[PDB]
Parts: C-alpha cells; sequence; structure tokens
C-alpha cells in the first residue's frame, strides 16, 4: 500500500475520449466532460477510502473499503450499475468494476508525490497524472 491521500490537480490526461467512447457517453457530454478538469480528493484511513472527483457541473464520489465489494451506480457518469471491488496490487490501488462492459476499472498509484491514474474500459485506457494542489 501507499498513502494516496490529498487534494490533487489534474496535470495530464491522455485518451479520455476513447475511454468515454467505450462507455457510450454522448457527443455533447464528451465535449463538456473534457473541459471540466475535476479536482481529485482522496481521503484515506486504513482500508477506508473516499475518492472525490469534483467539478462545477457535478461531483462524483465513491466510498469503499479495500476488499469489500460494493455496487456502484455511476450516476452522473454513464449511469451503469457495476459491482466494484478495490484491492491493492502491491502499491497500486486497483478497482475491478464488474458489469456489462468488459475489462472496466481503474488504478491509482503514486510516484514520489505525483499521483497517477488509469481509467479503462474494454481496451481503452485513459492515463491521467496529478500534482498536489496545496
Ligand atoms: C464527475 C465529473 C467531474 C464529470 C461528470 C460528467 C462526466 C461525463 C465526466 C466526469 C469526468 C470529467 O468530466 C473529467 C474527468 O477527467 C473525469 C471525469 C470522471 C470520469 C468520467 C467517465 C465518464
Amino acid at each position: 500500500p501507499a498513502d494516496l491521500s490529498g487534494t490533487w490537480t489534474l496535470l495530464s490526461s491522455d485518451n479520455f475520449e476513447g475511454y468515454m467512447l467505450a462507455l457510450g457517453i454522448d457527443f455533447a457530454t464528451r465535449k463538456i466532460a473534457k473541459l471540466l478538469k475535476p479536482q481529485k480528493v482522496i481521503e484515506q484511513n486504513g482500508d477506508s477510502f473516499t475518492i472525490h472527483t469534483n467539478s462545477s457541473l457535478r461531483n462524483y464520489f465513491v466510498k469503499f473499503k479495500v476488499g469489500e465489494e460494493f455496487d456502484e451506480d455511476n450516476r452522473g457518469l454513464d449511469n451503469r450499475k457495476c459491482k466494484s471491488l478495490v484491492i491493492w496490487d502491491n502499491d497500486r490501488l486497483t478497482c475491478i468494476q464488474k458489469g456489462e462492459k468488459k475489462n472496466r476499472g481503474w488504478t491509482h498509484w503514486i510516484e514520489g508525490d505525483k499521483l497517477h491514474l488509469e481509467m479503462f474500459c474494454e481496451g481503452q485506457v485513459c492515463k491521467q497524472t496529478f500534482q498536489r494542489a496545496l
């Protein structure tokens, strides 16, 4: 494990378009989504996490415990129900989102004090990095 906690500013983002296409996000929504640049806020306490993705249009957050399956409504995203599970893959926090789409999930890790994220669905990987905001 690693301490991923913090307030994180999006610094780079690659292939968000392909990830959203894999999710079927509509044309006008993809346009807006690529402009929003949400702040990522990770609250981490032992095995308990709350990960926020915050923008002016709306916030999304997920609250979970490592190793504890939970249904995720994805409301405000693609609105598809998944059964999600987050576990540590060495020092990379890995979420499997079981549902209609294949190979759907995300992974966070930290390199120095730089936060990394892959969001992926059916072969489309969106790679983002972040810097600590404050
Ligand atoms: C929760 C949000 C701030 C937005 C909400 C609206 C959409 C369609 C995408 C989210 C979004 C965004 O607009 C930019 C991002 O870099 C990441 C994400 C979260 C993942 C969205 C996957 C559909």
